[PDB]
């Protein structure tokens, strides 16, 4: 089916960290007319990443994605810090289409089983952040800082036998770089999952995106360059269609 353009968005405290450029928004750092507005112009789904201090945390998530269902058609994920299966289901009953976890699905991999026997598969997305490390792919948590010593490879296999609808697959080795989607990963990934590859960290510029489904993602994330504008999304959507990519314009 269509490759799909997702944007995300990083939340603290009710705003998006570090705002936006488009000064046609009333608040360009509201993450709910900011998600309406990406959701007006072409943009597929929506992922909100929440960082907020441990207080607050759970009120504010559960506050955003509730405005969020009742602004927005398309489908959208949350998550940042979600750790137990309570969690993940009040953000869900609350309005969210989906739910990405990392670390706590590392730690333990029934989580996964256990959001998805209520909520089915396809409301689990697991986010796996990769680097190359003495020439293997590894699988890294706590935002990075933890090699956990576990291969790709073998974490997509059980991340899909635990019953994941979706893995988005993070370049730790494309963090902040410009220089593309890390394509060498994803074709890696490409045979060891019949699960939608969301590729996510390193894209610059339109051409990336191709590069990215031509190595085979389902789908293309990304969060700064849409904000500050570097790339257009209508633009974008026309670019790939013009070179062949199928994408989508009780």
């Amino acid at each position: 089916l269509a490759k799909r353009i997702d944007a995300a968005l990083i939340m603290k405290d009710g705003r998006v960290v570090k705002g936006s450029n488009f000064e046609n928004l009333r608040d360009s750092g509201d993450p709910v007319e900011l998600g309406k507005f990406y959701s007006e112009i072409g943009i597929d789904e929506l992922s909100f990443w929440d960082i907020t201090a441990s207080v607050e945390k759970r009120k504010t998530m559960l506050e955003l994605v509730e405005k969020v269902a009742e602004q927005i058609d398309i489908p959208f994920t949350v998550g940042g810090g979600i750790h137990d299966f309570e969690t993940a289901s009040e953000l869900i009953l609350r309005g969210a289409d989906k739910v990405e976890i990392n670390t706590a699905a590392v730690e333990n991999p029934s989580l996964i089983t256990q959001i998805a026997q209520t909520f089915g598969s396809q409301a689990v997305v697991v986010y796996i952040a990769a680097k190359r490390v003495d020439g293997e792919f590894m699988v890294f948590t706590y935002s990075g800082k933890k090699n956990t010593g576990i291969l790709l490879r073998d974490w997509v296999v059980e991340v899909e036998k635990r019953g994941a609808g979706e893995i988005v697959l993070g370049s730790i080795d494309r963090l902040g770089t410009k220089s593309g989607y890390d394509t060498e990963m994803i074709r890696f990934v490409r045979p060891l999952t019949t699960l939608p590859i969301i590729a996510h960290r390193g894209a610059g510029k339109m051409e990336h995106f191709l590069e990215a489904f031509l190595a085979g993602a389902d789908a293309a994330k990304a969060d700064s360059v849409f904000h500050f504008r570097e790339i257009d999304v209508r633009e974008l959507k026309e670019y790939l269609k013009k070179h062949g990519v199928n994408v989508r314009l009780h």
